[PDB]
DNA sequence: CAACGCATGAGCTAGATCCG
DNA sequence: CAACGCATGAGCTAGATCCG
């Protein structure tokens, strides 16, 4: 037979060898097999136990913390395939922290459908590299076999298997010292094979009896049907867990077995696409008689039979199933004890609930203020009741002030009784208008819901306050609202301004409860104003707040305060919030004005936007000034040690950019650059303070040097006067001429004529002149640097 | 007469000149006279009033924001002296933005006691350079008269006063065009004077009618007594404001005038060393009848008779003017109807009171978790009783959780009845506890304290719980306590465990009236234990907690929990709080290791205490490493552009300090400095990671330059070889020799010899040396900088 | 009779319908 | 018979007398 044995559910084994005895006649195990934590076991009570008739594995096998095993092949001698239907710990088969196992001996395994193997912290195993996972494990890139006895080549590795050359070496792969890993010709990869190499039926695997037969081999691929198995059997039967196809009359009765809410390992199995699947996916709803899934027109419920029909919920873990679980056949109970933030998690998990049939109970609430997370709820059937016939319950909750927004919500109760006791944070108004929309109208207990233990410590109010005038500056906001007096005007404590910035308008609404929050609305108290007894008076109260960054959206309102007294009046008033931004003074200074000059006529200035823009800046205002050189540097003797070498005003309204280039300016001249960041211009023209920077553009290559006829006059005392021309537009200013003369065969003897010396003499002179042929050359050394050399003027003075 | 007028208290004028009329007959002003805020005033209402009787000033005279005064001389024609008792922002007399004032007219000031004059922003004043303040103001170094009408010399400045030459100019000092500044001969600087210049009595000032008489002049220096004044008056009278002396019967009445707490600007005047000082200084306490300040052995009270023997301090302020009060002579009623946070403020405000005489009524508390703020209360006398002879009263307190810790507290009530009603979360044992510790044992009412309306809505558990073996680690503590079972061991819910760290032991008990505060005892619930039906069993339950910090004290206790029931039984049990500190470990890293170099052989290093000590750190472990220079810099041609210029291993157990210097080290080398903060050492020697910094000390003055016999060898080709020696201990390293040779009549031409060139040649050569007398001088330029120059070695090479 | 004048704008003097 | 062994120590496997 393919599988002549019996079905066998997955099961867990710990702390005893007693509960393994339930594997006497099992052949195929659905689920997984976990056996672990086995310390006080003599090793020799394992040699006399085995499970030969067990073949198939669906999910996984695990071995962890065993004291006494040496070779599990004595217990698992015919095991061939792991289906790997579920990945556990991102792995399939794991042997961890073994203490006594010498050799593995899984000599019968052929294929791993899905998953990976992992053997760790086992300093007693050998032949771990004689495995060839690639043949068995279709995916090897995740195999993790480290920190074992094979950390050092010290365990033998001797065995009598073709010794494949899958790697670069002629490695021999064996299971034990008495078992190799059988390999036949690979004409068929995963379709079963014989010892003689003859391939068996394509749709079966493992060891084989007769080739090309899907009925007498061992294990097959797709499904199973009564000694046969085909890729897809005809739909008189429906497929089950990708391993069978059997008639729905059986799994319908399985659905009827634990439809009694007794165990949570069950699933409300449903037929869909000829699959008795646990749940037909989203966008589908259930039917009563035909056991199919209707495509669920709209976001309709699917369904969900509550645990024990009375299950309580205390955390998100106790509400994980609610995703998809929409119609509830039980009584819900909620009690969060502590918690940090669940108001953003319930909607993603239970914001899709519409119908419950039991009764709802709330107690010991700590960190909740509303019931808005209950989005799609519409009705409670109340087939089961609390003691005293209560369809709803609410005791000892000290933080709830809100249930639903009944201007847009609708709930109905079929029957039962309401409970509201010791909920001191919710006014009588809400629960009375709970009764308006709820099914009950006069069904009260007497003593019904507590009328004194609830809402006593928090004074509810249904009164509003409106504003009268608002003025804003860039930094200060002028607030003013209408006056108000309580029915007893002396009974009044003042006003509080709760205010902060709000870049959006999705701001949290005020609830009157103080939790441990770092972020809180800064608030100031306002002295109640003088009583004027005049309707036409200055009784309108207000306040001016000044510590505000400009152009930020601020949410503001004002809340009254009055003492609590015996009479249930003077509830005060509460003003709704409004949004206000500031005014638009001149922005802050422009930041980082960077000036760069690359050529003699180009200067680029780039800045950074002002730190405080004070609104949308319309433009930028730039200004430049042509600086002047020093007049003190004209009268220095520049052949003495020490020489210098440096590197209305027109404007534009530069807009919509961050840099500006200015040309048509004097070359090699200092330029003081200033820019004012400036807001909207035509009304109330005000700009920032100018960020001042200095800039000097590049000099000109020819400006330093001067060309012209350098003439000479020879005096009688052999003192030759020299006449030439100065640079009309030098690079900054001429400071020194590098005048020099040369005899043929004589070096460049240079002389000095100062800027003033050239000015007073209109040239220079060469006293004590040797008779001969001299060439006079002049270099115009500007403060920007030395210029070019003039033409060496030839003149011969003879003996 | 000397001082024939009337005493006149300091007074202020604003927005109306009406109240100035109270200066009709007072000639001496105590305090200060402020005149300010006069906008809508015609200038014509001023020439009809004057004050020819007032002379002296104590604090300061201030004229500010007046619209219409052009000459204040029409109001102050005779006053001459100002004492400046209290500095007005470190000044004495100010005119500050006066708009109508043409001429000041202070033609009568004689002398300045202390302070400064300041005249500002007056574009209508002249003659301000004609004052000669140096003759009247004792301290000129702080005069500030800027930005006035005489910022420009444009107002005339003519006057008919000897034209003093105090400065380098013949400055003519005049007050007005009709009055100059009067100066008589300076034989006596401040001993009074007449028009003819002869000096009057030594102890008086300014004007004078008959000379050399303390009774026949106008104003004197030290004191005053019935038309006379002496340096120290006889002690039948006692000095007042160091300018009079009056009988004790006078200022005892001043003490008794505002012993009635009506105005807070006065003081309870006391006598000390012939001074009716407002308060005898710290460490001195008054006596009742004598009004003398006892030397106050040890701490002494300020004493606080309650206002009208009855007060209802309820809020933050209430009667906040009571800091320092210790004993109260009335009765108090406290009621904080809400509030934000006062727990951290009462101790600094009222946390020093010990005794009250009346009764205490407490009601409507909302944020009062305990009464530990009443730190020093010891006894209640009960002079006034509430209706029904009630001394203690508690009513409708939803957050008064606890009263006191009697193990470290003692309170006694002499008489009266105690009231405690409708406080629904405070149990029955502690009110018995305060009953037994207090005087009363059987003074009850029928009905006395409510036995049901209190502690019913909270699971009060005061019944006994004791712990068992406890175990602790560096991070975790193992807990276990004695088993408890209610009289019905079926009615139960389990345990909850509150904990929080505490650097001290003045921690509030968990005490159970729900106050949602920012800081609260974080709690974990416990599954109630199994029933074993054996007294000798494992019934002791425990718990493991891990999220803790090492070396930190933590308070812990356990509490039972049970379902509510109609029967008043199964009250459960509760444990007392205990302290168990966590264990120490390695400290944190040493912080901010700062190394400073002051000499070549001293290197000081200072650090900061580690952030986490983890126990009492016994010492600090320090180490260092001798860094080496870079060997790659030896083969660099330093004459080319680019030069560099910088600025087991032994140890010691540095203890009980923050810095330590290291001596005995080589000159100018880098050092790697590492220091470990470390806890107790001889057992479990564990220290943290070392804080690593670097340090290089300064070089040696002479180590850079080398001295020695610099001999030379002249070759046949006029190429002279140079022989000299290298510095044995260069500062860091020698890198280049600044070799140079200078012929007479020629410049000191410099040549080059590299570090390796000097190595391969043991010197340098001079190729192309013209015949002459040459002086060779070398400067040893190391990486630490240039050394000294050698001697220019004279050698003569001939033609 | 519906911003500015007749200060400044949160540094021992009061606190923006604050004032007209 | 009163820490350690025949794990680790809060990352889908249990939660420190937790197993002797």
């Amino acid at each position: 037979h393919l599988y002549p044995g019996e079905v066998c559910p997955g099961m867990d084994i710990r702390n005893n060898l007693t509960r393994l005895h339930e594997l006497e006649n099992c052949s195929v195990i659905e689920g997984h097999l976990q056996i672990l934590l086995m310390f006080k076991t003599r090793p020799e009570d394992f040699r006399d136990l085995s499970f030969p008739k067990l073949i198939m594995i669906t999910d996984y096998l695990l071995l962890f913390r065993v004291y006494g095993l040496e070779s599990l092949k004595d217990l698992f001698p015919n095991l061939t395939v792991i289906r790997g239907s579920r990945l556990f710990f991102n792995y399939a088969l794991v042997i961890f922290e073994m203490v006594h196992l010498k050799e593995l001996g899984l000599y019968n395994l052929m294929n791993i459908t899905r998953g990976s193997v992992r053997i760790e912290k086992n300093n007693e195993l050998c032949y771990l590299a004689t495995i060839d996972w690639s043949r068995i494990l279709d995916s090897v890139e995740d195999n993790h076999i480290v920190l074992n006895k094979d950390d050092n080549e010290e365990c033998g590795d001797i065995c009598p298997c073709p010794a494949t050359v899958i790697n670069g070496q002629f490695v021999e792969r064996c299971w034990t010292h008495s078992h190799c890993q059988k390999v036949c010709p690979t004409i068929c990869k995963s379709h079963g094979c014989t010892a003689e190499g003859l391939c068996c039926h394509s749709e079966c695997l493992g060891n084989c009896s007769q080739p090309d037969d899907p009925t007498k081999c061992v294990a097959c691929r797709n499904f199973y049907l009564d000694g046969r198995c085909v890729e897809t059997c005809p739909p008189p039967y429906y497929h089950f867990q990708d391993w069978r196809c059997v008639n729905f009359s059986f799994c319908q009765d399985l659905h009827h077995k634990c439809k009694n809410s007794r165990r949570q390992g069950c699933h409300q199995y449903v037929i869909h696409n000829n699959k008795c699947i646990p749940e037909c996916p989203s966008g589908y709803t259930m039917n009563s008689s035909n056991l199919l899934c209707t495509p669920c027109l709209g976001p309709c419920p699917k369904v969900c039979h509550l645990l024990e029909g009375e299950k309580t919920i205390d955390s998100v873990t106790s509400a994980q199933e609610l995703r998809g679980c929409t119609v509830i056949n039980g009584s819900l109970i909620i009690n969060i004890r502590g918690g940090n933030n669940l108001a953003a998690e319930l909607e993603a998990n239970l914001g899709l609930i519409e119908e419950i049939s039991g009764y709802l109970k709330i107690r010991r609430s700590y960190a909740l203020v509303s019931l808005s997370f209950f989005r799609k709820l519409r009705l409670i059937r109340g087939e089961t009741l609390e003691i005293g016939n209560y369809s709803f319950y609410a005791l000892d909750n000290q933080n709830l002030r809100q249930l639903w927004d009944w201007s847009k919500h609708n709930l109905t109760t079929t029957q039962g009784k309401l409970f509201f006791h010791y909920n001191p944070k919710l006014c009588l108004s809400e629960i009375h208008k709970m009764e308006e929309v709820s099914g009950t109208k006069g069904r009260q207990e007497r003593n019904d819901i507590a009328l004194k233990t609830n809402g006593d410590k928090a004074s509810c109010e249904n009164e509003l306050l409106k504003f009268s005038y608002i003025r804003t500056s860039f930094d200060k906001i002028l607030l003013r609202w209408e006056p108000y007096w309580p029915p007893d005007f002396r009974d009044l404590l003042g006003f509080m301004l709760f205010y902060k910035e709000a870049p959006y308008q999705n701001v949290t609404e005020f609830d009157g409860q103080d939790a441990c929050g770092s972020n809180s609305w800064t608030v100031v108290d306002i002295d109640p104003p003088l009583r004027s007894n005049d309707p036409k008076s200055q009784n309108h109260p207000g306040w001016l707040m000044r510590g505000l960054k400009p152009w930020t959206q601020y949410a503001i309102f004002v809340k009254t305060l009055v003492t609590f007294s015996d009479e249930r009046r003077t509830y005060g008033a509460k003003s709704d919030i409004i949004y206000v931004q500031t005014d638009a003074t001149n922005p802050s200074v422009p930041l980082d004005p960077i000036s760069v000059s690359n050529s003699s006529s180009q200067i680029i200035l780039k800045w950074k936007p002002p730190s405080d823009p004070n609104g949308n800046i319309t433009h930028y205002l730039v200004f430049w000034e042509r600086q002047a050189e020093d007049s003190e540097l004209f009268e220095l003797d520049y052949c003495l040690k020490g020489l210098k070498l440096p590197s209305h005003r027109p404007f534009e309204k530069v807009v919509n950019k961050e840099s500006l280039v200015i040309s048509g300016l004097r070359h090699f001249t200092g330029y003081r650059i200033e820019l004012q960041a400036c807001n909207q211009d035509t009304p109330e023209e005000r700009c920032s303070v100018a960020a001042y920077v200095s800039a000097r553009t590049m000099p000109e290559a020819k400006a330093d040097d001067i060309v012209g006829p350098v003439t000479h006059e020879i005096f009688e005392n052999n003192v030759v006067h020299l006449m030439w021309q100065e640079p009309k537009e030098p690079n900054g200013l001429i400071v020194l001429y590098e005048v020099s003369y040369r005899r043929y065969g004589d070096e460049e003897l240079h002389l000095c004529v100062s800027r003033k010396h050239f000015a007073l003499e209109r040239g220079c002179r060469l006293r004590g002149l040797s008779p001969g042929n001299y060439s006079v050359r002049i270099r115009a050394t500007s403060l920007a640097g030395n210029g070019s050399w003039t033409e060496p003027t030839y003149f011969y003075v003879t003996d």
